């Protein structure tokens, strides 16, 4: 096809898309276009000229192309424009006048944010990339309670964002580390009260293996049950990320219809990389001395707030249980530890079998 890369030109684009993660679920004519449509993007051109194929396979191209690359910012949220004519497929983005100067501004606040993590073991990186985000970014509660905030502009420049724009900038992020990384659109299902929300968010790939991420949702102004950093969605098998997360594999090409079931999703099964796991706060069998010892020991460390996640959701629902009972033990723990106590608060996330403990006042 005369729109397929050559030369040196595409071994440039072959080495840049290697790691994306819906380009490996395409065909050999569809990746030829993705490599086309990188280039022409990295250009910045409005219009794209691609190969022909069925409406399928280009919205299919179109889709993975979107979610896989964040860098160029004007079409995370875009419609997908398409028309056949002479043999040529004309893919239209709207571009901005300034998209240039913008999108290299995002590429040194990139550059930056990766090049100076202070470690380089990639789950310390990815640990850095969910702490920056969250720190640096104020969450757009007006926005979602009720376009301009669902990339990496919205990041990175403005510093408010949803949920859309969390997960772009949080792979944008890990592609320039070299980390492989995939966007993954669905349904988030919150609790206190029940509620499901069109959602968005990340798995990782670490010792080959994935790991579930949801930035947005460890961001206090999204939800601060447990207040502020929450590291309980950072990470997460799929037995945990599944209790609030449900991922979608189709494809909604316009208002009116989709393509079902196109995309496989990151099989996330390993729970090493937990934060409560890898602080002494993971609790896998419902077990009353397990729990005051968990407590004590955070408390021996001279944290506050304490905190426990539970692998199982009716070990979770027990100790929820035996706290709105029997709250004897962890007056007698607490009282040895913090001074003129007068008893304790708690808050709950059972989307992550979560609970947080503080001195009440
Ligand atoms: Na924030």
């Amino acid at each position: 096809s005369v729109f397929s890369l050559t030369g040196k030109k595409r071994q440039q684009i072959v080495k840049q898309v290697r790691q994306r993660y819906y380009f490996q679920q395409l065909s050999k004519t569809e990746q030829e276009n993705y490599l086309t449509l990188y280039d022409s993007l990295a250009q910045f051109r409005e219009i794209i000229s691609l190969t022909p194929a069925s409406k399928k396979s280009l919205i299919k191209t179109i889709d993975a192309f979107v979610m896989d690359n964040p860098e160029f910012y004007w079409i995370t949220s875009a419609d997908y424009r398409f028309e056949f004519s002479d043999q040529t497929v004309f893919v239209t983005f709207p571009i901005p006048e300034d998209a240039k100067n913008v999108y290299q501004d995002l590429q040194a606040i990139g550059n930056d944010i990766v090049a100076n993590t202070p470690s380089k073991d990639r789950y310390e990186q990815v640990k850095y990339f969910y702490e920056v985000i969250i720190r640096d970014t104020d969450y757009n509660k007006k926005a979602f309670e009720a376009a301009s905030n669902q990339d990496i502009k919205s990041v990175f420049i403005d510093h408010l964002s949803v949920c859309n724009g969390y997960a772009q900038a949080f792979q944008f992020l890990c592609q320039k580390a070299g980390i492989p990384v995939a966007y993954i659109r669905g349904t988030g299902t919150s609790q206190q009260p029940q509620q499901s929300f069109a959602h968005a968010w990340n798995a990782v790939q670490i010792n080959n293996t994935y790991y579930g991420v949801d930035v947005t949702w460890g961001d206090p102004v999204f939800d601060n049950h447990l207040s502020t950093i929450n590291y309980s969605f950072l990470c997460l098998p799929d037995y945990l990320m599944a209790l609030s997360h449900q991922p979608s594999k189709d494809i909604a090409f316009n208002t009116k219809e989709r393509f079902e079931n196109v995309w496989t999703i990151p099989s996330c099964t390993d729970d090493s990389l937990l934060y409560s796991k890898r602080h002494q706060s993971y609790i896998s069998t419902f077990d009353s001395d397990a729990i005051l010892a968990s407590l004590e020991n955070q408390l021996l460390n001279r944290q506050e707030p304490l905190s426990l996640q539970f692998a199982h959701q009716d070990d979770y629902q027990q100790m929820v249980t035996d706290l709105t009972t029997n709250q004897t033990g962890y007056h007698n723990l607490f009282n040895q530890y913090w001074n003129n106590y007068t008893g304790f608060t708690y808050g709950l996330l059972p989307e992550t079998l979560s609970i947080s403990f503080a001195s009440r006042n």
